[PDB]
C-alpha cells in the first residue's frame, strides 16, 4: 500500500506515498489494465472545495490555521447562497499550477511552477476572448523566449454559458481534402478546417494556412478571429547537412498552445483555459510531419536521400525520422526558438521525479505518454518504472463544441 | 461486459469479450495503474477446480465440450488429485497449454507464430546430464543451421517444490559478463551475476568478451551442475554494416538463437518451473537493448566518435543516429548469413494482424502496450497508435524467483 518504484538501468527505488491522496478513477481494474486506452451539484461541490483549500492552506503552512478555517466557513455559505463559490486570485494560480504538476501525461512538468497566470474571469464577449488570448500568445511567445503560460475564462455555471475555444489548439494548419484522394495542409484538422469554413471562414487554401480562432463566449455561437499574423512565430525547416532540405518546403510555428482541455480546481470547471509551453522536438517531426494520419512526408525524405526504400529492413524510414527531427531542433535553435530534445527533456523528468518524490512523496506518470516516439529506450524514462493515478486539481478531455453546442 | 480499442491511425474498432475468461489479477486497481511496473507447494484444495478449467478449454477447443471423452477426463484427473494430490497432463494437452501459454503472452509481439511451436516433452527427465540432453537437442532442432524453429522443451512439473527442475541460465545462450577491478566491464554487463556464480561453479572462464556461458541444470531439486553447449551447435553471427567497413573491426558479433530459460510455465494449475522455450531475434532486441542500452555493451558512443557525429550536445540526435546504424547492422548481417531474423516494422505490421485476426477469432488479444511498442522509432510502427487491453489469461508463462536466492544446498 505504500508503493515502490524502480529504475532498471540505475537500480534506484522510491516509494510512492502520494497515490493514496488520489481520487479519481483510472480505468484499469484487477482484472483488466487500460493504461493504453487515450480517453476513458451543492453536496457534491462543497467536499470538493474542501479537499482543495485543505490542500492549499497546508501548502502555505496554515493548516488548521484562522485563515484557513474562515475562508472554508466563507466558501461554505457562498455555496448554500450561490450553488457555486469564487476562487480567489491566490486560489487560482495554486489550482492552476497544480493541475500541471498533476499532469501524468506531461514530460514537461519539471517548469509547473513558473507557470504565468492569466486571470480572464471577467471576459464576456468572443471579442473580449480574442483580445487575452492574442494577450496570452504575445507574452509566450515573447520573441522566441517561450514563456509558460495559461489564460483562464469563465468557469462554467449551468452547462449552457460554457466559455469555449473550439481550435485544439491556439495555433495550427488548416488541412483540407483534395479532388484527387490525398489531403493538403495538415490532415489532423480536416474537420475543424472545415468547420471554420462553414462558419465563414475564407480558406486561402495552402499547405500552412494558420487556421483562424473560434471563439465561444457564454454559450454563445462561437466567432472567427485572425490571429495576427505578426504575433504567429514560425520556424522554416532547413536541414544543417542537406540543403535539398530546404526545398520541401516545410515550417513549424514555435507555440504549442492546447486550448481544448477542461480545467478542474475545487470542483470548480473552467472549460475554456488555453495553456502554453514550448515544443519537445519529437513532438512536430516524429509525430507532426511523419505519422501517417498526418503530413507523412517520410517517403519524400527518403527518396531526396536516396535511401533503399525497397525493404522495410533497410530502416530507411527510422534513418530518414532522425534527419527530419535533427532538422526541426537545428532549425528552432538557429532561430533562437525555444525547443528542448527527448533526451534533455526525459532527463529533466526524472530529476524532477526524483525531486517529487523526495519533497512530496510522489509523481503520478503515465509510461505510454512519458516515452518519446522514438528511440525510446536510450531516453531514461524507458526503464523508469512510473506509478499511474489521478489527482486534483487537474486538466481533463472534453467533448468537442460542434458536438454539444446548441445552435 | 464488452470492451472496445480503437486505432487511431486508422479509426479501427474492435470489440473484447475475451477479458471476462480473465482471471488471474493485473495489479492495477481503479485508483492505481501500474501497466508500466515489470513485476507482479499448491494443495489439492485449489488444484481442481484450476484442472477443470484447463480441461474445459481443451475440449472446447478440439470440439467435444461435455463428451464422455471430457467427462471421464475430468473424472480421471479428479481421482487422481485426491489420490496423489497432483496429476499428468495427457500429450495433446501438454501441448495445448504451450502454444495456448505462448498465446497468451501479453508482452509477446511475435504471437502470429504461436500454434507452430514444435514442443518437446522432456516430462520423463530425471537428472542434469539428462537435461543437457535434450537441451542440446532443442537448440540443434531449433538453430536448424540458421532457418530458425519455434520450440519448447517441457521437464518435469513441480511437486512439494522441494524438488524442482530449474535451468539457471535466463536464456540458454548468452555471453559472459566479467566485472573488472577497475570498476569497468568485460563482456555483456547483463551477465556479470550469473557469470559469478558459474565460476564459483567450477567454470574455468576463457574471460574474453564473447564467451557463451555454461548451462548450469538442477534436476529434482538437486545442486546445479555445469555443461559446455558444443561450440558446434552455438550459432553465431558477426556484425558488420553493410556501408561503413570499420563496423566489422569493433569485433562485435551476436549468436542467432534467443531461448529464454527461466520463467514458469502454467498449464491447468500445474507448473513447470523449467520449460526453456526458443523463436527468433526482433533486430531491435540485439540492437537497440543488447548493444546499445546504457546497462549494456555500450558501444553507442564508439560508433558515433566513427561515424564522426556532433557528440557535444544531444541536440544533434547522436545517439539516434548511431542507433539506427546498429539496428542496420545487425539485421543485415543476419540477412546475410541466411540466419533467421525480423525487423521490427516487419514484426509489429504482423502483430497487428495477428491481432485483428485474434480479436474476430477469440474476441480479444491480451497485449502489454508498454513492451509491445519496440524501443526504438516507437510511433512510425503500427502498433504505437493502437490501443491495447491488458489481461491475464491461463495457460501462461511466469515470471519466478531466481533459483539462487531460493535453493536449498545439498552440498
Ligand atoms: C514547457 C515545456 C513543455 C513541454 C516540453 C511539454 C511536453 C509535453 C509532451 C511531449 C506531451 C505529450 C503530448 C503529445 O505527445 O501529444 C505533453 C502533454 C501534456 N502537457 Fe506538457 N509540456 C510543456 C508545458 C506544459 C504546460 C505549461 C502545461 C499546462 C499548464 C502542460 C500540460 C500538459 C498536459 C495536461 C498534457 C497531457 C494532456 C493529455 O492528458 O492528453 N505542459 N506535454
Ligand atoms: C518466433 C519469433 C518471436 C519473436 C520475434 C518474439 C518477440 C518477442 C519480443 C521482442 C519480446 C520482448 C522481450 C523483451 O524485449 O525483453 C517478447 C516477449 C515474450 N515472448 Fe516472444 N517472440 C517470439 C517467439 C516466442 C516464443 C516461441 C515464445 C514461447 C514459447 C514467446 C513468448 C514470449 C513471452 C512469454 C514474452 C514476455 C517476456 C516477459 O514476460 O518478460 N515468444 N517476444
Ligand atoms: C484526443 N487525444 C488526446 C490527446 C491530447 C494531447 O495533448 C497534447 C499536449 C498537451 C499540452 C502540451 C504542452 C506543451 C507541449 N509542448 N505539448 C503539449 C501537448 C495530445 C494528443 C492526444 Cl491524442
Ligand atoms: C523482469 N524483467 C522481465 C524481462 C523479460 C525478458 O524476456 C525477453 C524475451 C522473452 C521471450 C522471447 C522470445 C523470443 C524472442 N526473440 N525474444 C524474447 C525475449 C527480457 C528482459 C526483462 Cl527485464
Ligand atoms: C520500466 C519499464 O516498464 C521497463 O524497463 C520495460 C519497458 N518496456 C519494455 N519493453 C520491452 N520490449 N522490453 C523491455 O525490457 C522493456 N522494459
Ligand atoms: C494507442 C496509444 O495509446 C496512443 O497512440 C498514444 C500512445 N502514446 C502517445 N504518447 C504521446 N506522447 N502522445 C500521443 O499522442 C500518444 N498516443
Ligand atoms: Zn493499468
Amino acid at each position: 500500500r505504500f508503493l515502490k518504484v524502480k529504475n532498471w538501468e540505475t537500480d534506484v527505488v522510491l516509494t510512492d506515498t502520494l497515490h493514496l491522496k488520489s481520487t479519481l478513477e483510472t480505468g484499469c481494474t484487477e482484472h483488466i489494465c487500460m493504461g493504453s486506452i487515450v480517453l476513458p451539484t451543492k453536496d457534491q461541490l462543497f467536499p470538493l472545495a474542501k479537499e482543495f483549500l485543505d490542500q492549499y492552506y497546508s501548502s502555505i503552512k496554515r493548516f488548521g490555521s484562522k485563515a484557513h478555517m474562515d475562508r472554508l466557513e466563507e466558501v461554505n455559505k457562498e455555496i448554500e447562497s450561490t450553488s457555486t463559490y469564487q476562487l480567489k486570485d491566490t486560489e487560482l494560480i495554486y489550482g492552476a499550477k497544480h493541475a500541471w504538476r498533476n499532469a501524468s501525461r506531461c514530460v514537461g512538468r519539471i517548469q509547473w511552477s513558473k507557470l504565468q497566470v492569466f486571470d480572464a474571469r471577467d471576459c464576456t464577449t468572443a471579442h473580449g476572448m480574442f483580445n487575452y488570448i492574442c494577450n496570452h500568445v504575445k507574452y509566450a511567445t515573447n520573441k522566441g523566449n517561450l514563456r509558460s503560460a495559461i489564460t483562464i475564462f469563465p468557469q462554467r455555471t449551468d452547462g449552457k454559458h460554457d466559455f469555449r475555444v473550439w481550435n485544439s489548439q491556439l495555433i495550427r494548419y488548416a488541412g483540407y481534402k483534395q479532388p484527387d484522394g490525398s489531403t493538403l495542409g495538415d490532415p489532423a484538422n480536416v474537420q475543424f478546417t472545415e468547420i471554420c469554413i462553414q462558419q465563414g471562414w475564407k480558406a486561402p487554401r495552402g499547405r500552412f494556412d494558420v487556421l483562424p480562432l473560434l471563439l465561444q463566449a457564454n454559450g454563445n455561437d462561437p466567432e472567427l478571429f485572425q490571429i495576427p499574423p505578426e504575433l504567429v512565430l514560425e520556424v522554416p525547416i532547413r536541414h544543417p547537412k542537406f540543403d535539398w532540405f530546404k526545398d520541401l518546403g516545410l515550417k513549424w510555428y514555435g507555440l504549442p498552445a492546447v486550448s481544448n482541455m477542461l480545467l478542474e480546481i475545487g470542483g470548480l470547471e473552467f472549460s475554456a483555459c488555453p495553456f502554453s509551453g514550448w515544443y519537445m522536438g519529437t513532438e512536430i517531426g516524429v509525430r507532426n510531419y511523419c505519422d501517417n494520419s498526418r503530413y507523412n512526408i517520410l517517403e519524400e525524405v527518403a527518396k531526396k536521400m536516396d535511401l533503399d526504400m525497397r525493404k522495410t529492413s533497410s530502416l530507411w524510414k527510422d534513418q530518414a525520422l532522425v534527419e527530419i527531427n535533427i532538422a526541426v531542433l537545428y532549425s528552432f535553435q538557429s532561430d533562437k526558438v525555444t525547443i528542448v530534445d527527448h533526451h534533455s527533456a526525459t532527463e529533466s523528468f526524472i530529476k524532477h521525479m526524483e525531486n517529487e518524490y523526495r519533497c512530496r512523496g510522489g509523481c503520478p506518470a503515465d509510461w505510454v505518454w512519458i516515452v518519446p516516439p522514438m528511440s525510446g529506450s536510450i531516453t531514461p524514462v524507458f526503464h523508469q518504472e512510473m506509478l499511474n493515478y489521478r489527482l486534483t486539481p487537474s486538466f481533463e478531455y472534453q467533448p468537442d463544441p460542434w458536438n454539444t453546442h446548441v445552435w
